[PDB]
DNA sequence: TGAAGAGAAACCAGAGTATACCAGTTACTTCTGTAACTCAATTTTCGGGTCCTAGTACACTGATGG
């Protein structure tokens, strides 16, 4: 919606790299799960046309912009006068934008959504008129989904790499498969490898 | 009065002789690099698409059998 801020559209985005849990659980895969990535690293940017607007909202946001302005205050690197904001004091309505330019979206670190602006219209009365759900998603693209490298059966929980049971590296569990081949009875790993907890991204997203 | 050689008119291979190639080398040039601006021609390379054939997921259908 025009005219309603930035962090409003950044909030809304869904995209797996918020609800990835970090940590290997290899010893033990009971563990309480660490706060998705969504808690941890909460910070993002938008950069629209040389102007990065921060999400500088909350206290564990950290400028992610200033290691691009440095990397170009260096040695020129094409790009130029780059500017700041913050995102909350912006709303789609005061931006200076092209339509059909892929702008950036950063998240998560290095999680990095190409931003479109397909076109822009006068609301109608035939579309939802409501505000608390208008950042509204039109549509999402049905991804594909991971399943259990053991039996197809389930969806993947876990990916374990160096894995002494493993046929492929980075191999896919459901969680009784992988409890049942890396575990002999009380939670010792029988062999060695890497386990991770792996959230589906044709399943959140 | 034959004998042991004397003379005579044929072939026959071979040793110089005659070619017959077959290399063996002296000058005498171009062609490098660097520099530069010019402009067009041509190549390279380079990130990304592009089309195509072949599976793949996934919700649903359609029996099927106990
Ligand atoms: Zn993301
Ligand atoms: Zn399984």
């Amino acid at each position: 919606l025009g005219s309603q801020k930035l962090t409003q559209l950044r909030d809304s985005i869904r995209c797996v790299s918020d609800l990835q849990i970090g940590g290997e659980f290899s010893n033990t895969p009971d563990q309480a799960p660490e706060h998705i990535s969504k808690d941890l690293y909460k910070s993002a940017f938008f950069y629209f046309e040389g102007t990065f607007y921060n999400d500088k909202r909350y206290p564990e946001c950290r400028d992610l912009s200033r290691t691009i302005i440095e990397w170009s205050e260096s040695h020129d690197r094409g790009y130029g006068k780059f500017q700041t904001a913050r995102m909350e004091d912006f709303t789609f309505n005061d931006l200076c934008i092209k339509l059909g330019f892929p702008y950036l979206y950063c998240h998560q670190g290095d999680c990095e959504h190409v931003i479109v602006i397909t076109d822009i219209r006068l609301v109608h009365h035939d579309d939802c008129l409501d505000r608390t759900l208008y950042p509204l998603l039109i549509k999402k693209h049905w991804l594909w989904t991971r399943k259990c490298f053991v039996c197809k059966m389930y969806t993947a929980r876990w990916v374990t790499n160096n894995d002494s049971f493993a046929p492929e590296d980075p191999c896919f569990f459901c969680d009784v498969c992988f409890r049942m081949l890396h575990y002999d009875s009380e939670g010792n790993k029988l062999g060695e490898f890497l386990a991770y907890p792996y959230v589906d991204p044709g399943t959140f997203n």
